[PDB]
């Protein structure tokens, strides 16, 4: 720190620490730096073996994915609340019109492998000084991805909470194919092709307690825009200026045919509503996979009788930049893993940007009717989904021959190579067994992980005379055990009070105006 | 502008402009620059002569100042709304913890002197190309000051409004002395000493229409602090840590004498309440000068029978950093010169900073009683009055031998030399008169005046986890003729909608927290 | 048992070192020699070292308790030199560095008051109290960088004091007595006519010579209020932003200001600084009451002539030409105080004698690494550990004979 | 791995690992490289002694 001097020697050892706690943010005009350290726990997963099993579904009619479960665990950094405090996020969205991640630095250090000794009801812990921990980064995405947006067990929002890594696993098959009803030749051919991935097929680094490792990543990213539109692109003109354009009205029964000049306030636009699918509605019980729009792949073999709610993935939000007709079309999540039954859930709201809630209406020559499906069309113009601090940052963009515009409707940045996932596993330490078996030493690893993101930012300048909307603590609520505690604070039990509304999460595309 | 080229020649003339419109603000980390241009009108004041007359008071018992009125007019730049748009002010108070004026540049240019011709009911205007305008800056404050804080006819808040300079005048005497009741020798001696000031006693610049002038000023200023305190200085300690200090309670009738350790939550403070005068109350009719606390100077001669409400100046706000007991102790003003009778007035409110609304209570050994007058005392700590965009920036600090701490209770920066006032007057153009008289050519001057302030600013950094209060457009109101128009906007008649509350004016010492 | 008067605090996992007191840095021998041989002294530079650290796991087998070294366990150490967080220490606080060098120092938990709790109570629905609450700051020490030490590592801290002197000299006469009683004066005085005493205009007596130098400030008037359990002080410094009719029995709402007296002679024991020597001190057993130093700049008074007798006017406010001495400090006094950040302040002369400064020595926060253990059930269970180490503090004091 | 950096010191010790996991194959025209790592267990054999005995058949 300030004028601080560490008297630990340069040589590494059991009694020398491999690093120190980093924390806090640093704001400039061109960039912001976030520094975050967490204490993590890695334990033995899947009894040291690879297994391929069907996931058991709920009381609903069976809809099951078949996964390969691995002994490995992984780190997941993908979310904004993990890298930004509510203070830092507020300052980001108030003071900057756009931002993107620039470079990422991860360090894993101060590692401790301890043997778990069960004497009895009492449990004791002893250091294993020679035990290694296996750490691997997949930067080329040679394996299946560990992480998926909006997943739980992401790096803890508050820095003093322990991070408990989740087991790694992947879906090798479409399981409706893996079910293999009677004898089908194409399903047989699908099955013989099912890939299998071991992380042991590659090189990884083994660390003992005095060792540390570092990872660097350079983002190549498009900007995340924080500005809002105060008018639609259809309204940019002068209502007092006459137009040269003429219109023709077909003769109705009681209304004669007419050819007239377009009104100066009625001026036509060349700019189309953005795409979105409003038509479909959700289907089936909550336990089954249910979405209004279902994306499936059927290679062969089926009459598609399966109640295909489970066969496909399901596509939501379908709506894009169209105004959601129902709550079913809105992104909603829970703040904590204990969230249930509309308690602790946050429903997304309109940012009040004029590029966001959009519609087409189709004249039937009496009234206007809302046409639900707006497909991609030339001269469409829209804004990306407004993201709060609780949104995931990026998504893995799948490798394919052809794709359309990449604008994920949840607001994540989709890229060919996101930051590679760091896989972590403890060494598999066998103990002798006189009977033939596989018995292992019961151990766990704790360490510190630090993530440092450099964010490229840009400040705004406006010619607007009037004050603009900003995020303020006065929009926050009060909660707690005694109900005296504000949002983003702790109560007398140490419980962190959570935002109860979507505005308390401070979305983008709210504060800063842009002239179209 | 961008890639712009002016084809006017370098030589000055009647058909060459002496400058161009400047406007807008520029924000950096270290400084902010405001640029403002106004079109001003100067006309003939006081019929080209110096007069010394008593100001006639209202229906109230006569309370009159005696002034010298001059032919001169002056520019007054002292207010924040003049240099900052509501947008720029919002950004200043949200993004910076302190600011002060650094340098000032004034330019007077594009001048037009026109003769006013009265043919009849119709009025015509013709250029006088050879007519000069007299412009003078008093930088040494050799004359009496033209401006006083909170004065009207300051540089128009909106850039497109004409500025119509006010006549210059000053108070030579205390008029209760100038009244000279019967024969009093000391009043005679006061009168013989009354100074008289002509601006013609100095050098000034004379400009014709092709000429321009410039002025520069360097502020040497203390900072204006935008941060707030979340706790009093009396609360900074740990309630769970015991203290060594002991207290003694004198024996009451029903309560025995006791000597005990101070409670860990009761820990005593070394830091005193700031000063202020709560006791006095306003007196008399509205027409007379009325303030709870009246600052007078009586050299001799009087039994002070005068109903001294008018003899003194009156001191308000008296309260300083004490919480105002009544509305009488609060700074309130009107937004427009047409403001009357609690319509258009803005009353100052507590910023909710813990250095601002303060009190002492004096134990009578049963209860606590509020002692109104807190004088200056060692270890007093307080914050300056929170200033909005409508506050004056500076005050002239009067020349004197001795003074105490300078902290004007209206929030202005008081300094020995503020920016010198620019006096402007048209040349006094006589016309021949066959009869003996003084008749002058009826003329007026219009020109452009541009003021450029460099403001030194500093950004904040905090370790606070939680979001903080910010100023937002959502705290603004709606008003107008059709009542659809937001604050700081114009209605269908061109009327500018005004803030109706003190929060809509965006005071400082609200948003940004500081750790004591 | 007193009517509820409660502060609301944030408690943290962190602990801190507190060096602020003289008995911690001076033996009774060294303090004696300081006050006998030097007329003034101030702290100059400070050096702290934390080293020889031991983290041991606490194993409970049963009634017996065993201890084993955790060689890979780290301890988190942080100095706040910019005072970016709330201050850990307050003058006259307990658990300061042990006076005798062979006593163990057992660091106290760090905590701070985020709110004025009479506001945090939030009676019914009040809009301004709602706005106060939404603004309550929250501070985690994890928001910054700190150093992690294992057992073979050490750390050092340096600080430079910029301080005003602490004056050890006494005045044998008041500033009002410095003149010659045999020298006549030019000054004359006028006595207004009393009923039985005629008006007179006479030369001032050579022993009566008038002074230009005023009594120092102090507040003698107020008296303590309420039970011992509640916060009780004669003079109560409060902040009320809005919302209240101030019905609260404001003994707890404010901090309370004592000693109020300054350089005025305390009228009662209530106005005197008193403390206990040990944490077990109770009920006027082990308490030390401050006494007059017998310096003539210390016990002062104004008397206001009513044209019969003189009456003591309790409140002497700040006034020009006031001259006084600072509170005489013993070896048990705290050295410094954090001076709160503010726009404006008057003369800084804390009445307890501490040196008040913008930046005092930054507090060193210390915490052990939070070591989780796996739990099959979902919970947070941690390894039970403790740290012992050596801390050395070296102050350079600037003195003058 | 890709742009990876190990912060273990060059000096050997109890808390320093002596290597890392290798795995995978690499194909070229002229040669193929196979890399394989295993975790092995060695225990005490034959009660620390040499013995010469007849194997019992079925």
């Amino acid at each position: 720190g300030a004028t601080g001097s560490v008297g630990g020697g340069k040589g590494s050892g059991v009694g020398i620490s491999t690093g120190g706690w980093v924390g806090g943010s640093y704001f400039t005009d061109s960039y912001v730096i976030t520094k975050n350290t967490r204490q993590f726990l890695v334990k033995i997963q899947n009894d040291h073996k690879y297994r391929t099993e069907n996931i058991i579904p709920s009381n609903a009619g069976g809809k099951s994915q078949r996964c390969v479960s691995t002994p490995w665990s992984y780190f997941n950094f993908n979310q904004y609340s993990s890298h930004f405090s509510p203070q830092d996020w507020q300052r980001l969205t108030n003071e900057y019109k756009r931002f993107k991640p620039r470079k990422m630095h991860v360090k894993i250090y101060n590692l401790q492998i301890k043997q778990i000794l069960s004497n009895g009801a009492d449990t004791t812990y002893n250091n294993d000084l020679t035990a290694g921990v296996h750490i691997f980064c997949d930067g080329e995405h040679a394996y299946p991805n560990a992480t998926h947006p909006w997943d739980e067990d992401v790096m803890p929002e508050l820095p003093y909470e322990t991070w408990y890594l989740f087991q790694y696993g992947y879906i090798p098959v479409i399981h409706e194919l893996a079910e293999m009803e009677d004898a089908n030749a194409v399903e047989k051919a699908i099955a013989l092709q099912i890939p299998f991935f071991m992380l042991e097929n590659s090189d990884h680094e083994v660390l003992r307690t005095g060792e540390s490792t570092e990872f660097t990543f350079d983002f190549d990213c498009e900007w995340i825009n924080n500005e809002r539109a105060y008018i639609p692109p259809g309204l940019m003109f002068n209502p007092k200026v006459p137009t040269r354009r003429a219109q023709y009205i077909r003769q109705h029964g009681n209304t004669a045919s007419s050819n007239t000049r377009i009104q100066p306030y009625a001026k036509p636009t060349s700019w189309m509503t953005g795409p979105g699918l409003l038509s479909a509605q959700r289907v089936g019980p909550a336990g089954s996979d249910t979405a209004s729009w279902m994306v499936v792949v059927n290679p062969d073999g089926t009459a598609v009788n399966s109640g295909m709610a489970g066969v496909g993935s399901g596509f939501d939000p379908p709506s894009g930049s169209l105004r959601p007709t129902d709550l079913e079309y809105k992104i909603q999540w829970y703040q904590t893993p204990e969230g249930t039954n509309s308690d602790g859930n946050i429903i997304s709201n309109p940012p009040l940007s004029m590029l966001r809630d959009q519609a087409l209406y189709r004249g039937n020559q009496t009234t206007y009717n809302l046409c639900s499906d707006v497909w991609m069309f030339p001269n469409q113009i829209w804004d990306r989904y407004p993201i709060t601090r609780e949104n995931p940052i990026w998504c893995k963009k799948p490798r394919s021959d052809k794709n359309t515009i990449i604008d994920p409707f949840d607001g994540t940045l989709a890229m060919d190579h996101p930051p590679g996932t760091i896989f972590i596993k403890m060494a598999k330490i066998p103990v002798p067994s006189n009977n033939n078996a596989d018995s292992y030493l019961n151990i766990y690893c704790t360490g510190q992980v630090s993530c440092e993101i450099v964010w490229e930012v840009e400040r705004y300048a406006t010619k607007n005379w009037r004050p603009e909307r900003r995020h303020t603590a006065l929009g926050l609520g009060i909660g707690g055990e005694e109900n005296i505690n504000p949002t983003y604070h702790v109560d007398k039990n140490g419980k962190y009070i959570q935002p109860t509304t979507w505005d308390m999460c401070y979305p983008i595309k709210t504060n800063i105006n842009k002239v179209l």
